[PDB]
């Protein structure tokens, strides 16, 4: 089982790549699983529901009392240097926030981090029956 450990809101940086102080240092963190649109890559441009899902992230983690992050049982880190976890603010997961908003889809199912991929696909299935955002 995996745990939860607490973090400090630095800052939101789009959908889905949080900045986070945690165990005291700065961290660019990626939500596990998830892919929400794009919005600085020159090469995608600024897809749809690209702010919108900006917009969401950065207002669930700015609000919440409480940052916490949970690493899967894989790789920890990204080619990048970034900090692969599922993030919760208050309780709630953002990872499962957005995809339940249809505001990302369940993506990279990499390096044994999977644990609650199935959980995911739920909300998914749920956000696209009912024509969301993404999936309207
Ligand atoms: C979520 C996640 C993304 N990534 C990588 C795959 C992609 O690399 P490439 O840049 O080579 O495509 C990129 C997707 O993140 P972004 O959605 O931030 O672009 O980061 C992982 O390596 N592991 C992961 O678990
Ligand atoms: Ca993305």
């Amino acid at each position: 089982k995996l745990h939860k450990e607490p973090a400090t809101l630095i800052k939101a940086i789009d959908g889905d790549t949080v900045k986070l102080m945690y165990k005291g240092q700065p961290m660019t963190f990626r939500l596990l699983l998830v892919d929400t649109p794009e919005t600085k890559h020159p090469k995608k441009g600024v897809e749809k529901y690209g702010p919108e899902a900006s917009a969401f992230t950065k207002k669930m983690v700015e609000n919440a009392k409480k940052i916490e992050v949970e690493f899967d049982k894989g790789q920890r880190t990204d080619k990048y240097g970034r900090g692969l976890a599922y993030i919760y603010a208050d309780g709630k997961m953002v990872n499962e926030a957005l995809v339940r908003q249809g505001l990302a889809k369940v993506a990279y199912v990499y390096k044994g981090n999977n644990t609650h991929e199935q959980h995911l696909r739920k909300s998914e299935a749920q956000a696209k029956k009912e024509k969301l955002n993404i999936w309207s």
